[PDB]
């Protein structure tokens, strides 16, 4: 399993624009949305064939609400090699494993980060300096625990990124280590373990059970 809440990759001004290829916007919703979701706007199927049925605003309108309706792509096939059930033993609850077995030799921290869309790659957050970005959290099963992705301002002035100083015990130790490597105008998807978030106990406050992996995506907007 691997598909947390993806952050906005494009902008309303870009999509609707006449410089961005609709071919992509269609492939993005297909990899970030579920069949049913796409079916609604007839976005599922064949892009080449959908690019004729789906209009410019059609692709953008479906890319905007997708986040508002939080109806991203869900489990359908995922990874599956086999299924075994031991008789009287009790061991593991989830399929686990992932075929490949080699992430590092020394041992990575208690989290995983992946830069989706590279940004400035120069203006990094310094200790003591504030930062403004968005973030959408979702449990292993995709349970939203914290979504700062407010509505767009173009439709109504009511959106303001969260401003917090880095390296000042503002956020979790796992997010601080990941965000600290974020660049101005960049999108990423990092998953922090329960050891560097809430703990083995969990977070009953947000219906978060013990040992729950938290994956999300952030988008840096500015750094002061």
């Amino acid at each position: 399993m691997a598909a947390a809440v993806p952050q906005r990759a494009w902008t309303v001004e870009q999509l609707r624009s006449e410089q961005l290829p609709k071919k992509d916007i269609i492939k993005f919703l297909q990899e970030h949305g579920s069949d049913s979701f796409l079916a609604e706007h007839k976005l599922l199927g064949n892009i080449k064939n959908v690019a004729k049925t789906a209009n410019k605003d059609h692709l953008v309108t479906a890319y905007n609400h997708l986040f508002e309706t939080k109806r991203f792509k869900g489990t359908e096939s995922i990874s599956k090699v086999s299924e075994q059930v031991k008789n009287v033993k009790l061991n593991e609850d989830k399929p686990k494993e992932t075929k490949s077995e080699e992430t590092l030799d020394e041992g990575p921290p208690k989290y995983t980060k992946s830069v989706l869309k590279k940004g400035d790659k120069t203006n990094f957050p310094k200790k003591g300096d504030v930062v403004h970005c968005w973030y959408t959290g979702t449990l292993q099963d995709g349970t939203v625990f914290d979504t700062n992705i407010q509505t767009s301002a173009k439709k109504k002035k009511n959106a303001k990124p969260l401003s917090f100083k880095v390296g000042v015990g503002k956020v979790i130790r796992g997010w601080d280590e990941a965000l600290l490597t974020m660049s101005k105008g960049e999108k990423a998807r990092l998953e922090i373990e329960p050891e560097w978030a809430y703990g083995k106990k969990g977070q009953p406050d947000a219906k978060i059970p013990p040992n729950a992996k938290l994956t999300f995506e952030v988008e840096l907007v500015d750094i002061d």
